[PDB]
């Protein structure tokens, strides 16, 4: 018995396997709408700063990030098609990025092969509904 964990909701709900495809999501985490970290998986990338608040610009004025791309740990996503203060999307190569904004909560998935896009957002999408539904 504990208090509770954010890394509960990161392993049990976006680091799941998909289903019943035996694939899962390589790396995710839950951000505040600050840019503050929640909880991260073991794997997710060394992010920095700048790059959150990119992201945070982004949900709050859609359209800045695209023409020089999504940076997170580094590694550079090129913007795809999202939803204006709801979804930012990102692709490299065969793989890419999805993050759903809540009410006070930012949800990071990133995928590679064989993982489509669509299942990204899945994961994501559903994890962010619930939070939304509980008014976070």
């Amino acid at each position: 018995s504990g208090s509770g964990s954010w890394q509960t909701y990161v392993d049990d709900h976006l680091m799941c396997d998909i289903e019943g495809t035996g694939q899962h999501l390589t790396s995710a985490a839950i951000f505040g709408t600050d840019g503050t970290v929640w909880a991260k998986s073991a794997s997710f990338p060394e992010f920095k700063p700048n790059e959150i608040d990119a992201i945070i610009k982004e949900f709050n004025e859609a359209g800045q990030l695209a023409p020089t791309g999504l940076f997170l740990g580094g590694a550079k996503y090129m913007v795809i098609q999202g939803e204006a203060g709801a979804v930012i999307r990102g692709k490299k190569g065969a793989g890419g990025i999805c993050i759903k904004k809540t009410g006070q909560a930012m949800v990071f998935g990133i995928y590679d092969e064989p993982v489509a896009p669509g299942q990204c957002n899945m994961v994501v999408e559903r994890l962010g509904d619930y939070l939304l539904d509980q008014g976070m």
